[PDB]
């Protein structure tokens, strides 16, 4: 590898050279990659697919968030995990990070129909596994955010954070707020998509279980702005964090099934 792995954002935004997403070496260059556009009505119907369990979602807490040069990041420890939701185990939450644009029509990193979102918000889960590495190690919890006029008090804690750390390694203390206050109400959780992929930043490891989620989060459009706004991809402030998305992959022979 010639040098560190960027967003073709990066890449043009600077004379500094860096390897874009096309050029990604690791696992990126394998076929059971993410993200990928998902055609809704080819998505079959699988009934084993219920409703999710959120545990420690609701509970307030004062979130870890960081700067990591290529996302925001809250660190969420163990401290809430998953179940149900057609997965085979419990799953432990490690981190929360997003993708966005500056555009409203773009943002996302996956596509529903082939249309982009503002932004694409990642809850990144690690399997309990037993005695008997796996296609499912990891398990994304992938929402879509649309840009309008609701302005989603539920994310402001996170959103008046972003002043605090605008360089790479910069850490901060969210005011108290839940999970649940950056999501949908739950209850309109129950349609999402399922598939097998990989991470999306290097190496880009064949070992997610994706859940995209059919209902977007709500944030206003000045909310959505605050992350290009606030925030750098380098110490120098040279280049704006924004388009930290990576470009589409083909399903190839997979298949994306839906609750
Ligand atoms: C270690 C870890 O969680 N990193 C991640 S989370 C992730 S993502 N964007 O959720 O698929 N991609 N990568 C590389
Ligand atoms: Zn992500």
């Amino acid at each position: 590898a010639e040098s560190h792995w960027c967003y073709e954002v990066q890449a043009e935004s600077s004379n500094y050279p860096c390897l874009v997403p096309v050029k990604w070496g690791g696992n990126c260059q394998k076929d059971r990659q993410s993200p990928i556009n998902i055609v809704t009505t080819k998505a079959k119907v699988d009934k084993k697919l219920g409703r999710f369990f959120f545990s420690g979602y609701d509970k307030k807490q004062t979130w870890t968030v960081q700067n990591n040069g290529h996302s925001v990041m809250m660190l969420l420890e163990n401290k809430a995990s998953i179940s149900g939701g057609g997965l085979p185990a419990p799953y432990q939450a490690k981190q929360l990070h997003l993708h966005w644009s500056d555009l409203p029509y773009k943002g996302s990193e996956h596509s529903l129909d082939g249309e982009h979102f503002a932004m694409e918000m990642h809850i990144v889960h690690e399997k309990e596994k037993g005695t008997s590495d796996p296609e499912d190690e990891i398990a994304v919890l992938a929402f879509l955010v649309e840009a309008g006029t609701q302005v989603n008090e539920g994310f402001q804690p996170l959103v008046e954070a972003l002043s605090n750390i605008p360089k790479p390694e910069m850490s901060t203390t969210m005011a108290e707020s839940s999970l649940l206050d950056l999501l949908p109400k739950e209850e309109k959780l129950r349609h999402y998509f399922r598939y097998l992929g990989s991470l999306t930043t290097p190496t880009c490891d064949e070992k997610v279980v994706w859940t995209v989620f059919r209902e977007p989060i709500q944030l206003h459009r000045e909310q959505i702005l605050a992350f290009s706004q606030k925030l750098y991809y380098d110490k120098e402030q040279t280049v704006s964090m924004k388009d930290n998305v990576r470009p589409l992959q083909q399903l190839g022979q997979r298949t994306v099934i839906k609750s």
